[PDB]
């Protein structure tokens, strides 16, 4: 067997499969309340734990959080419907007309080059959602204007 040490491996099989790693308690049985270490007795007020019965959404982000990275919940708006000479300040004035703007600068897109398409950034996702619902489909010249949300309200996506 190339062992000459354990000798009876069959014994190991039985002993190791029926081994006990905690002879100071434990027991894989559903008889005694399994508090584990710090479960149950921690969030419980006194009567019973309250997992937030009026939870508006869910524990997607958490039951309650308040952090970030500089972009705690930044909203990126995509906009497309202009001419060519559209600059950052230009489209910024535009979405300012659409509300308090933080930053908005233009991009060059699938149409060859310039078109007015821009990146609009706000701190609020709903403001962006309203933006991408309200102004989306709204005619502006011979065609309706485009405005969609990216990396913002998409936090629901899992």
């Amino acid at each position: 067997m190339a062992d000459k040490m354990d000798m009876s491996l069959d014994d190991i099989i039985k002993l190791n499969r029926n081994q006990r790693r905690v002879n100071r308690g434990g027991g894989p049985r559903r008889n005694r309340p399994a508090i584990a270490r710090g479960g149950r007795n921690r969030p419980a007020p006194y009567s019973r734990p309250k997992p937030l019965p009026d939870k508006w959404q869910h524990d997607l982000f958490d039951s309650g959080c308040g952090g970030g990275e500089g972009v705690e919940t930044g909203a990126k708006l995509l906009v497309s419907n202009l001419d060519f000479g559209v600059s950052d300040a230009d489209i910024q004035e535009l979405f300012a007309e659409f509300g308090t703007l933080k930053k908005a600068a233009v991009d060059y897109d699938r149409s060859g080059r310039s078109l007015g398409t821009a990146d609009v950034h706000f701190e609020r996702r709903a403001d962006a959602l309203k933006a991408m619902k309200q102004y989306k489909g709204v005619p502006l010249d011979g065609r309706p204007m485009d405005i969609q949300l990216v990396a913002s309200q998409i936090d629901l996506e899992h």
